[PDB]
C-alpha cells in the first residue's frame, strides 16, 4: 500500500468587499487587501450555495440552482 492518501479536497473561502460585494477565494491563497473572509469557507459548491442565499433565513433560493443541477 502507498502512504501518499489521497485527500484531493480544494477549499474557498466567501470574500466580502468594501463594496458588500460577495466573490470566492481559495483558501490557500492570501486575501487582497480590502477585502474580508465572510459566510462559510470550504468546497466550490458550498460557495456557490451561499453566494445565491446569500444570506438565507425564510428560504434558500439556491432552490433555483437545482432547476439547473445540484445547486453547485
Amino acid at each position: 500500500m502507498t502512504s501518499v492518501f489521497d485527500r484531493d479536497d480544494i477549499q474557498f473561502q466567501v470574500v466580502v468587499n468594501h463594496e458588500e460585494q460577495y466573490s470566492i477565494w481559495p483558501e490557500y491563497k492570501e486575501i487582497p487587501q480590502g477585502w474580508r473572509a465572510a459566510g462559510k469557507s470550504g468546497l466550490k459548491k458550498d460557495c456557490l450555495a451561499y453566494i445565491e442565499e446569500v444570506w438565507t433565513d425564510m428560504r434558500p433560493l439556491s432552490l433555483r440552482q437545482h432547476m439547473d443541477k445540484a445547486a453547485g
